[PDB]
């Protein structure tokens, strides 16, 4: 039963030294002058100063052309399902990462997750400023609702909320290293179909004004599974009492469902009916992207047979 | 007893139109396309792109020198305690707007919420960045603990955290509205001794490093407290079964309570031992400040002798 600190402890700790991730004993004043977790100071640093973008400075006067005239029915599918579904995950973010944040007791960790926050609200700003751009407004409100209209889609956002909704209901260790666990997957995992599909499009010229919006959203991604790949690794180390076989069990499982899951969306997003990406390249790049993931938090490969980026030029394509 | 609304809804509401403040019933998808509360898209757009800073691009290379060898023994006194206090104010509000944010259910308005979120912690950045740059660690850290050594400045803080506290131990309706008056109490007043005194300093050409951060730390104050009057206004007209007279009562009691501590802090800290400014100055400064802003959010000047701005010269010298 994780307590929500009180807004002001004057029988906190003075000494950074005795910081920790949860259940510390801080007196919520932002003492930043010490830092404990430097990695955390400094992806806030990162997130909100160095990389600060503005969605509606980037030119946006080719796609609606492009979508109109130049876009398959399947590419335009494609376009929908993945802007849909990007929409709902940044959506679930912003919200989330205010539970995450109230729980944290590290001031320089709750700065770090506050930036992350804004970040994931500049991206719902993005979405709304592509959509506004390239089509028309109820095609707009069509994308937005497209969990409506598509099963597969209602499902995906159904799965995501359950593993947030339980830490909400019943805030507790485990449903907290549990939600803690699926924010990670989710900005590990949720987003690399959508993002590798848009560079497809790009990499032939297609829909490039939404691809730069993506390689600022995707660049945002890399640092948000950076700091949660550095909570994990020291919520491990800090309460090793939480990380249970049965937890530890668990991270494997749901790591390999969340790798299989995200292939079947890229897969039913794409069809094989788009041009320079394939079923089995999305396999084994989301094979690819698990394994790198999950070793990076302490376990061993989860598809021992992938060992190779099958879209290394994606690495040097998404760079500003 | 506010429910925290779950993060997805597929039972949600399509339509904009039904968006409430609280207690509405949204699918908890950021639904951008359409606005039902422009004022919240506007400032989320001002505070989170248009007044965009950062403040290690604030040149910061004379307040150690004038700092050392140009100030009075009063004049680093009330440096030391309105930055410890500012530090106190801005921690309080990057936690506490959390809590406002997860129980909002109009998307417009959650967005701009995580806009000030973003705001407070830049604040919380700046004050670090200020004093790391202006005087020496055991100082810099004397001044963070400065509650720990001053009873007025250790009430001052205890009295603002009560009032939010309650509402997270107990988050019912009442306890929101009196959290929410308590928010725009804070962002109204509590900061303007201390930004009188900066502006007092600066006019003179003292510690005009320190000045500019504050510039840009008031702007943001003036969005905040833009925003918080428009959601308490709305609050009325959506639940006015909230505005009981018990609460219409305590909202003129509070704001005049508010008022003339704001006052004493003001003397307290300077003690006519400032040049510029003198204790009759700041009570009509603070009772000034009083009437504009609770007559912004529906109620009649609470000191009627009070017409005129004695520090005008303010709106001028703050400018940017
Ligand atoms: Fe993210
Ligand atoms: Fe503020």
């Amino acid at each position: 039963e994780l307590v929500r600190k009180l807004i002001f402890n004057p029988q906190g700790d003075r000494e950074a030294s005795k910081r920790k991730i949860i259940k510390g004993n801080p007196t919520n004043i932002f003492e930043l002058n010490e830092i404990k977790y430097s990695w955390a100071f400094d992806l806030y640093k990162l997130m909100g100063f160095t990389n600060f973008w503005i969605p509606e400075e980037i030119q946006m006067l080719e796609d609606r052309k492009q979508y109109e005239t130049v876009l398959s029915d399947y590419e335009k599918r494609a376009y929908e399902l993945v802007l849909s579904f990007l929409i709902a995950l940044d959506s679930f973010q912003v919200d989330m990462l205010k539970e995450f944040g109230r729980m944290i007791t590290a001031p320089e960790v709750e700065m770090a997750i506050t930036a992350q926050e804004f970040q994931e609200s500049v991206h719902a700003y993005s979405y709304q400023f592509i959509l506004e751009s390239v089509v028309d407004p109820v095609k707009a409100d069509e994308i937005y609702n497209y969990w409506r209209e598509d099963e597969r889609l209602l499902e995906r956002n159904k799965v995501i909320a359950e593993l947030y909704n339980e830490f909400i209901r019943k805030p507790n260790e485990e449903n907290f290293i549990k939600a803690t666990i699926g924010n990670y997957i989710l900005e590990s995992l949720y987003f690399y179909s959508g993002f590798a599909f848009f560079y497809t499009l790009g990499r032939q010229g297609k829909m490039r004004n939404t691809v730069q919006q993506i390689k600022y959203i995707n660049r945002d991604e890399l640092c948000h599974v950076t700091l949660f790949r550095n909570i994990i690794n020291t919520l491990r180390k800090e309460n090793p009492e939480l990380f249970t076989p049965e937890i530890e069990k668990w991270i494997v499982e749901y790591f390999k469902y969340a790798v299989n899951e995200e292939i079947k969306w890229g897969q039913y997003v794409t069809q094989n009916q788009i041009l320079g990406i394939n079923d089995v390249l999305i396999e084994r790049y989301i094979k690819y992207l698990g394994n790198l993931r999950i070793t990076q938090i302490g376990f061993d490969p989860i598809y021992p047979e992938v060992t190779e980026n099958p879209l290394k030029w994606i690495d040097e394509f998404r760079k500003i």
